[PDB]
DNA sequence: GGGGGAAGGACTA
DNA sequence: CAGAGTCCTTCCCCC
């Protein structure tokens, strides 16, 4: 099994560059303006010109302006990025029918039947890079290896505009000299939780008795890390299928007033249904982000598809159930639809 | 003692 | 200051 991972570089900021080359060289910060207070909002993405100084995704726009007051700030234009992505994703499609689109800027190729050593995998990946660049002026990063996880890791180390391979040899080394916190799927909450157990490297998992691991990080994850270090990660590249679509929005001011929230909830619904394509969902979940940034949600599943009018009706009941069963003020509200009729 | 569905939360990209 | 989607886990109904 020879996986070829592709990952566009700071996609949103780069797409803004391709559309406006004058931005090339200058730090670019694509952000989401919440509309609460002037420059309120968060940073969605930024090019390396800004990354170098600490301006990264997740930080407050204000903060970003205190670090790079002269950097260029652009509002996020998801729709554009999405179309550019689609075009690229189609290019990749021509290099293997076995392709898994993980996200708007990530794809996993299973070139096992496409190549034989790793020398061409590298070369193949080279063609993919010179292809995407030649057609969309977008630089990406390729990470080749024996499985999705390591492929990604390879890519993580080679970004930006790179391409790294991981010989079964290095796979062995990494399982020993790589901080388990650089391993896909292991986040701060599991990173520390692991450290407490003394595990700092992937192989350190092979020691600890099982039930102790699948006791503090759950069975599933426990295995995942094990099978990975024990060099047995299987997981094939299967075509991903969107299982849920939805939209959440930030209100101008925290409220607990049903009549003050409805309008935000409905706008979120209109957008979701639009994005729903022709998909008919049987389940709808109203999601709310509290004042303390807590996330609560009430949903429901029907024995039939959901009509926009029913979405409007059921979403309001669920929102009420939320306000009944909770006291905190709501900051962000939204909806999400799933279980699409096939 | 699990299958299946609801609500939480971890991580993601 | 703090802006989409998948999977895993827990608690509960039910066979
Ligand atoms: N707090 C955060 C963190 C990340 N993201 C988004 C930013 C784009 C996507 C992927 O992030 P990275 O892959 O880390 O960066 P990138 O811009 O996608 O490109 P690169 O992979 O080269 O860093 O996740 C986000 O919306 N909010
Ligand atoms: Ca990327
Ligand atoms: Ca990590
Ligand atoms: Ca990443």
């Amino acid at each position: 099994m020879i996986v070829l991972f592709v990952d566009f570089d700071y996609f949103y900021a780069q797409v803004e560059e391709v559309l406006n080359p004058s931005l090339k060289g200058k730090p670019v910060v694509v952000c989401v303006f919440s509309g609460r207070f002037e420059d309120s909002g968060a940073v969605a993405t930024a090019n390396y010109e800004a990354r170098k100084f600490g301006v990264k995704a997740g930080i407050p726009i204000v903060e970003a302006k205190k670090i790079l007051p002269n950097a260029v700030y652009l509002p996020m234009r998801k729709e554009v990025y999405q179309q550019v992505s689609s075009r690229i994703m189609n290019l990749l499609r021509e290099y293997s029918e076995k392709i898994e689109i993980a996200s708007i800027d990530e794809a996993y190729l299973d070139i096992s039947d496409k190549v034989r050593d790793y020398r061409e995998a590298y070369n193949l990946g080279l063609e993919i890079k010179n292809k995407i660049l030649e057609k969309e002026k977008i630089t990406v990063t390729v990470g080749i290896s024996k499985n999705k996880v390591f492929a990604k890791i390879a890519a993580d180390m080679a970004k930006p505009n790179g391409i790294k391979v991981i010989d079964d040899e290095e796979v062995k080394r990494l399982i020993r000299e790589l901080d388990i916190a650089d391993v896909p799927g292991i986040g701060n909450i599991t990173a520390e939780k692991l450290k407490k157990l003394g595990i700092n490297k992937l192989v350190d998992t092979l020691s600890i008795e099982f039930d102790k691991l699948k006791g503090m990080i759950g069975e599933a994850k426990a295995k995942y890390l094990i099978s990975l270090a024990r060099d047995e990660y299987n997981e094939p590249i299967r075509t991903r299928v969107r299982k849920s679509i939805g939209r959440i929005v930030t209100m101008k001011r925290n409220s607990r007033n049903l009549e003050e929230i409805k309008p935000y909830l409905f706008r979120a619904i209109e957008e979701s249904y639009y994005k729903l394509d022709k998909r008919i969902p049987k389940a709808i979940h109203v999601v709310a982000v509290t004042e303390d940034l807590d996330i609560v949600s009430r949903g429901r599943t029907f024995p039939h598809g959901i009509s926009k009018e029913t979405a409007y009706s059921e979403s309001v009941k669920l929102l009420q159930k939320i306000l009944e069963e909770d006291e905190r003020k709501i900051r962000r509200i939204g909806v999400r639809f799933s279980k699409f009729i096939e």
